[PDB]
């Protein structure tokens, strides 16, 4: 549906100010959602100094922009902009704004993915040889992917899942996240290589080369 | 024990050619074994086009050098590899001449933990938000670590490997690699995260800020 989702952008906490070719990284994957018919809004969870880096664009883009603020740990971030959303939204997309380059074509995979299925997440088979490991360092001996962002989730889905972890005092890590203990089914939608995540002086260098194809 | 290790340096199939602040990537691992008093020779697979770049320094290594001609696939190259190896060998020391970076301090704890265990192989924690997906596309919900080389065997076992592999035709991949049919134990040796495999133009420009401190 038009105007069906809400963008929860992940840029509080920099690494996501940097610029890459001159325009801050926050805003390569802020514009790359205002431009999708199928978004409504998007909710930036940053640090109010770095507001107006978004709000410029305000009048130039066709989405609603709201703010929240950033919490502890990523998942207090997204409740926090959860809090945000239009009340008729009907999907949820969550984005790590350290992560620029993610394509259209492949954000308009996830949203139908999520939208078909409840809940998916963009994700890469892993190129490297990884072993499960147990506590004696020795090798599990027995497919693996590597996910990336946006995570696309039905807006009752996550609000159960923040009730569930509150009410048993489950433990959210990176890896055991709310969906983790939800029985609902999570899709992988497949996207590209090129979704790397900017932390590094290395990526940077990466990420002008993707940009300059 | 001192010159009781053999190395079997995987330089064949070019990437590990092109120079790293002036010297071949190939040359980097291969003078790092040489240099350690555990280390008896080096057998290098290569195509006899490359042989001239190890031949050169033959006479000012402390190891003996040795060549073997490459294989089909990755572990055909190191049986051929391990025809030439010394009869009194107490390790097999297998590098892919891609990883340039190794460190010596982690060489030595996975050539201790491989003759202590009979097999090991330095490995990292894996990074990215790694999940297992099954064959709809969704993730099966319930610690993992990137491999890397050296990985360390005793002969005897390699070679059972082998005749294990071949008497039953079993399938052999770079993930159920020969170790994987075998019951004896793989350690997984920490390792630095600067041990990178270096294949794209980016890898290049990271080994050199890594080389520079
Ligand atoms: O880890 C996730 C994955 Cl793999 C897929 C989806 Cl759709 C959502 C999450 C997630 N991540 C965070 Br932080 C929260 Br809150 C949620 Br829900
Ligand atoms: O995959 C491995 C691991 Cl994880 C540990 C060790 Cl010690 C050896 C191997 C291996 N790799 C190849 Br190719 C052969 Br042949 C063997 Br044996
Ligand atoms: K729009
Ligand atoms: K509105
Ligand atoms: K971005
Ligand atoms: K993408
Ligand atoms: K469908
Ligand atoms: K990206
Ligand atoms: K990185
Ligand atoms: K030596
Ligand atoms: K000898
Ligand atoms: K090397
Ligand atoms: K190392
Ligand atoms: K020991
Ligand atoms: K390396
Ligand atoms: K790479």
């Amino acid at each position: 549906m038009e105007k069906s989702v809400s963008v929860i952008l992940l840029a509080g906490g920099p690494k996501q100010y940097i610029p890459l070719l001159g325009q801050p990284i926050a805003l390569y994957s802020f514009f790359t959602f205002s431009r999708m018919p199928e978004v409504k809004e998007i909710v930036v969870v940053c640090d109010p100094f770095f507001r107006d880096i978004f709000e410029e664009y305000e009048e130039s883009i066709d989405v609603d922009l709201s703010f929240a603020i950033p919490g502890k740990e990523r998942q207090d971030s997204v409740y926090s902009g959860l809090q945000e959303i239009d009340v008729n939204s009907e999907l949820v997309c969550i984005h790590d704004s350290a992560r620029p380059l993610v394509n259209t074509e492949d954000v308009e995979k996830v949203l139908k993915d999520g939208s078909a299925v409840g809940a998916a997440v963009l994700g890469v088979p892993a190129k490297a040889t990884i072993k499960e490991v147990n506590s004696d360092s020795l090798v599990v001996k027995t497919t693996l992917w590597e996910m990336q962002t946006p995570q696309v989730i039905k807006p009752e889905l996550l609000k159960k899942g923040f009730e569930l972890v509150k009410s048993e005092g489950l433990e959210v890590t990176d890896d055991v996240s709310i969906v983790e203990y939800l029985k609902h089914p999570v899709y992988v939608s497949q996207g590209s290589y090129t979704n790397i995540k900017v932390t590094t002086p290395d990526d940077l260098l990466l990420a002008e080369r993707i940009l300059s194809e």
